[PDB]
C-alpha cells in the first residue's frame, strides 16, 4: 500500500482562493491545479495552475474571469478540468460558463462558449471525446483536433422534462463496459432554484436521450464509476435523509440502494474490491456497507471536531485496498474495512479544512488541500516539503 511510503515532496500556496480540484495527465509527468475566486480578495496570481514533475515548476494559466464592478477583471472559481488523453492538453471548466483548452505551455488552443450558466463538470472518454455538464440543464459534447486543441464538434445532451423543471446539469461521466459496449453519458441533475433532480442516461454516439434511472426526483450529488467499470455509484440528497444507489453497466439498471441519515452527501464510492459502498457527508464521517447485506452500515469511519462541509476527500488508495478520508478537522485518515476497527493511522494534518485530496493513478502522488490556499504534495520521493519555482 504506497500511502505508507508517500513522504512530503512539495507544498505550495500562491492561490487565490480555495484548491478544489486537481488533475495528473496519463504519463503522470504534470499536474493542474484549480482554485476558488475569493469575491473581496487580491489575486495576482491564481485561480489555474500547470505543474511540472520532472522540472519542479509551476506556471499560472490566463484562466477565466470576469470584469467586477469596478471594471477590473476577477477571476471565476474552477469547478472542473481534465489532461487529455494524447497527454498535449489541459481541459478546464468555470463558473465564467466557458469551457477553455490550454497547451502544456500555457496557451489557450481553444474554447467553447455556447454554455449560458456555469460549467459544472467534466468527462473525458477513452478517445478524448470531453463531456460537459452546465448550470443551464445541458450536458455537451465536445471534439478536439489531436494535434492543435482546436474545438472542432459540439453536440447538445438535452433531456426535455429536466429542462422543463429547471434543473442543473451537475455531474457527468462516460461508460461503456471497460470496452465491451458503446460509449453512453451518465448525467446527474439537481436544482438550485430550490433537493430534487435526477439520472439520465444518454448514447454519445447519437448524442440521444436513451432514459431516466429508476429513483425519484432528487439531488444528486456524486458519482463514481468502479476502476472494473462494471458498475457505478450515485449518491443523492432527498427531502429527509440521503440515498446511494448502486447502478450495473450491462443493464444500466439500478440494482441496489442504501439510506443514510446524513443530510448532505459530498462523495460516494465503491471499495476496489468491488463489494463495499460508501456515503461521506458534511457531517464529517463516511457510512460504509457491504453490499451483499445492504440492510445495515457495517461501519461508522469518524472525523474530529472542525477546525473551522464535513469530508471532502474520499478515495480509495489505487491498486490497493485502503481508504483514505479527509475531514474539516484537517486530518486525512486511512482505513481498512477489512478490521474489526477499520482506522489505521492519521497520514497528515493540515492547518485547517481539507477542501480536497486525490491520488494519482499509478499511486506514486497524493495531493491534498485545504480551506486557505495551503496545498500539500506527498510523493514516493522525504521529511520536509520544498516549493516548485514559479515560472511565467
Ligand atoms: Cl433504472
Amino acid at each position: 500500500e504506497s500511502v505508507f511510503f508517500l513522504k512530503p515532496w512539495k507544498h505550495f500556496n500562491e492561490t487565490s482562493g480555495d484548491t478544489v480540484c486537481v488533475a495528473y495527465n496519463p504519463l503522470c509527468e504534470k499536474f493542474a491545479l484549480g482554485s476558488t475566486a475569493q469575491d473581496g480578495a487580491y489575486n495576482r496570481l491564481g485561480n489555474l495552475w500547470i505543474g511540472d514533475f520532472h522540472s519542479e515548476t509551476i506556471q499560472s494559466l490566463e484562466s477565466h474571469y470576469k470584469l467586477n464592478q469596478v471594471g477590473e477583471k476577477e477571476y471565476s472559481t474552477i469547478s472542473d478540468l481534465c489532461f487529455s488523453k494524447g497527454n498535449l492538453f489541459l481541459y478546464t471548466g468555470a463558473f465564467d460558463n466557458a469551457v477553455k483548452v490550454w497547451d502544456m505551455e500555457g496557451n489557450l488552443c481553444g474554447i467553447f462558449n455556447a454554455p449560458t450558466d456555469y460549467i459544472h463538470k467534466l468527462a473525458l472518454s477513452d478517445d478524448d471525446l470531453l463531456a460537459v455538464a452546465c448550470k443551464n440543464g445541458y450536458g455537451y459534447l465536445l471534439s478536439t483536433d489531436n494535434s492543435t486543441g482546436e474545438i472542432l464538434t459540439s453536440a447538445n445532451l438535452i433531456y426535455p422534462e429536466a429542462l422543463e423543471k429547471g434543473y442543473s446539469a451537475s455531474l457527468i461521466e462516460f461508460s461503456n463496459f471497460l470496452g465491451r459496449s458503446s460509449d453512453k453519458v451518465i448525467i446527474g441533475y439537481d436544482s438550485f432554484h430550490t433537493n430534487r433532480g435526477c439520472l439520465a442516461l444518454f448514447d454519445a454516439s447519437t448524442a440521444s436521450f436513451v432514459q431516466k434511472f429508476n429513483t425519484a426526483d432528487e439531488a444528486f450529488t456524486s458519482l463514481y464509476m468502479h476502476p472494473s467499470q462494471v458498475g457505478f455509484v450515485a449518491s443523492s440528497n432527498t427531502l429527509s435523509n440521503g440515498r446511494v444507489y448502486y447502478l450495473d453497466t450491462r443493464m444500466y439498471k439500478v440494482c441496489l440502494n442504501f439510506t443514510t441519515t446524513q443530510k448532505d452527501i459530498n462523495h460516494a464510492t465503491i471499495s476496489n474490491s468491488g463489494i463495499l459502498v460508501t456515503s461521506s457527508g458534511t457531517d464529517n464521517q463516511t457510512f460504509v456497507w457491504d453490499s451483499r447485506k445492504p440492510d445495515k452500515p457495517l461501519s461508522l469511519l469518524k472525523h474530529g471536531k472542525t477546525k473551522m462541509a464535513g469530508i471532502n476527500m474520499a478515495q480509495w488508495q489505487p491498486k490497493g485496498n485502503l481508504f483514505v478520508t479527509g475531514g474539516s478537522d484537517g486530518i486525512v485518515k486511512v482505513w481498512d474495512l477489512r478490521l474489526n476497527n477499520p482506522f489505521i493511522q492519521n497520514f497528515t494534518e493540515m492547518n485547517s479544512a481539507i477542501t480536497y485530496g486525490g491520488f494519482s493513478e499509478d499511486a506514486s502522488k497524493l495531493t491534498v488541500c485545504c480551506v486557505g490556499g495551503d496545498v500539500n504534495m506527498y510523493s514516493l520521493g522525504g521529511n520536509k516539503f520544498g516549493e516548485f519555482r514559479i515560472i511565467e
